[PDB]
This record gives C-alpha cells, structure tokens and sequence, in this order.
C-alpha cells in the first residue's frame, strides 16, 4: 500500500514487466 511516490524501484519495474531503460534490471 502507498501512493505513486517512487516508481523507479527495479523490482517494481520488473513486476510491471518492463526492465527497460533500467540497466540494473534484468528480469523475466
């Protein structure tokens, strides 16, 4: 729970299914 403060979380970007523009995010 929370709000849209910080979206730049690597794990979060991977859970969104991107990992794009994120050099530290190699995900599935």
């Amino acid at each position: 729970h929370g709000e849209g403060t910080f979206t730049s979380d690597c794990s979060k970007q991977c859970e969104e299914g991107i990992g794009h523009k994120y050099p530290f995010c190699h995900c599935r």
